[PDB]
């Protein structure tokens, strides 16, 4: 049994907008659950902070995680603005809500309930499940179901 969760992400999309999925691996409990899904119209951003979401949303109680990802968008996200944009009322320097909000805020909402460890991999050094993300990823974007909701050309 391990001892601490192991979670692996990637998101993928054919356009801005276009076409996009997720692809993430929850080692959690004595399983190992997989999660894909397709959206219609979306960004590789929202992809990527989908592929976190859907994942720590499976966990029902505080855990210790490890999460490994090469998602840039996700380390730029928590390594250098998350903290600031909570000091300022996700708001950008315009006085606008940030790009995305919608997600940041759901994420948020997820990593305050666990203790995390990020794991940056570089796209080409992975992990098999890294490379296994980008594969249900890609499969999902070419067979989308779900329509991206907070999706916006604007604000």
């Amino acid at each position: 049994m391990l001892k601490q969760v192991e979670i692996f992400t990637d998101g993928s999309c054919l356009g801005n907008p276009g076409p996009g999925g997720y692809g993430a691996i929850l080692r959690y409990r004595g399983r190992e659950k997989t999660f894909s899904a397709g959206y219609t119209r979306t960004t590789n951003n929202r992809m990527e902070l989908m592929a976190a979401i859907v994942a720590l949303e499976a966990l029902k109680e505080h855990c210790e995680v490890i999460l490994s990802t090469d998602s840039q968008y996700l380390r730029q996200g928590i390594t250098q603005w998350i903290h600031n944009w909570k000091k300022r009322g996700w708001k950008t320097a315009d006085k606008k809500p940030v790009k995305n909000v919608d997600l940041w805020q759901r994420l948020d909402a997820a990593l305050g309930q666990h203790q995390i460890k990020w794991e940056w991999v570089k796209g080409h050094a992975g992990h098999p499940e890294n490379e296994r993300c980008d594969e249900l990823a890609r499969a999902a974007a070419m067979n989308p179901t779900l329509e991206d909701t907070g999706y916006q050309v604007e604000v």
